[PDB]
């Protein structure tokens, strides 16, 4: 199976999944010179006071928060998006330095992580139904740079030691996403795909430009969760990130002059 090791890793990925080598392929660098501020986007309306997190899951390629998305509570809405979409999940993807880790870079630079927060589009009903459109998913981006601690982030990495192996699962609710947000919600926007197999191209993405702080402490202790099971051979959960890929025909879109 697919994975980020030395055999099976971003570049082998088209074998199994060909829509790898697609016209809407994600992540991409994010030329900041070239993106054109769109005065027709609308700000972005991020609506989690109602967010109902379940539970933190050791997928082998991540880990993710969990949300109950049986109703529209953590919905993000507005932006360059029609209707609203409903927040499943939130993982991440980081390097094992801090010069590596986003799957969107910013004029090249790669920053230390990134963080995906995960929202299906209600019309299509259920997530499995939005995944099949090109409108099912919007996915909003936020990079991680290494410096001051992030105090919201603090749950997360202390739940982690409970999660080390692919498979396991802890209960994780009470989680607030709010305090992974930066200040500004400035955004750029362009029309993409998941970054992880099967790649489908259904992702409206909103990367944020402003990054978020966190400690060399924090991103330490993500690097100390495997990609294997209990007792397998140990193969530390780092470099979990793709590469960008051509923008082919697509513009980039900036929120913000
Ligand atoms: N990256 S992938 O095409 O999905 C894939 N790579 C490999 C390598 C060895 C064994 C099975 C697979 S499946
Ligand atoms: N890493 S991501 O683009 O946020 C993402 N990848 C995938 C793969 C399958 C289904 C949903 C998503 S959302
Ligand atoms: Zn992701």
């Amino acid at each position: 199976h697919w994975g980020y090791g030395k055999h099976n890793g971003p570049e082998h990925w088209h074998k199994d999944f060909p829509i790898a080598k697609g016209e809407r392929q994600s992540p991409v660098d994010i030329d900041t010179h070239t993106a054109k501020y769109d005065p027709s986007l609308k700000p972005l309306s991020v609506s989690y006071d109602q967010a109902t997190s379940l539970r933190i899951l050791n997928n082998g390629h991540a880990f993710n928060v969990e949300f109950d998305d049986s109703q529209d509570k953590a919905v993000l809405k507005g932006g360059p998006l029609d209707g609203t979409y409903r927040l499943i999940q939130f993982h991440f993807h980081w390097g094992s330095l801090d010069g590596q880790g986003s799957e969107h870079t910013v004029d090249k630079k790669k920053y230390a992580a990134e963080l995906h927060l995960v929202h299906w589009n209600t019309k299509y009903g259920d997530y499995g139904k939005a995944v099949q459109q090109p409108d099912g998913l919007a996915v909003l981006g936020i990079f991680l740079k290494v410096g001051s601690a992030k105090p919201g982030l603090q749950k997360v990495v202390d739940v982690l030691d409970s999660i080390k192996t692919k498979g396991k699962s802890a209960d994780f609710t009470n989680f607030d996403p709010r305090g992974l947000l930066p200040e500004s919600l400035d955004y750029w926007t362009y029309p993409g795909s998941a970054t992880t197999p099967p790649l489908l191209e259904c992702v409206t993405w909103i990367v944020l430009k402003e990054p978020i702080s966190v400690s060399s402490e924090q991103v330490l202790k993500f690097r100390k969760l495997n990609f294997n099971g209990e007792g397998e051979p140990e193969e530390l959960m780092v470099d979990n990130w793709r590469p960008a890929q051509p923008l082919k025909n697509r513009q980039i879109k900036a929120s913000f002059k």
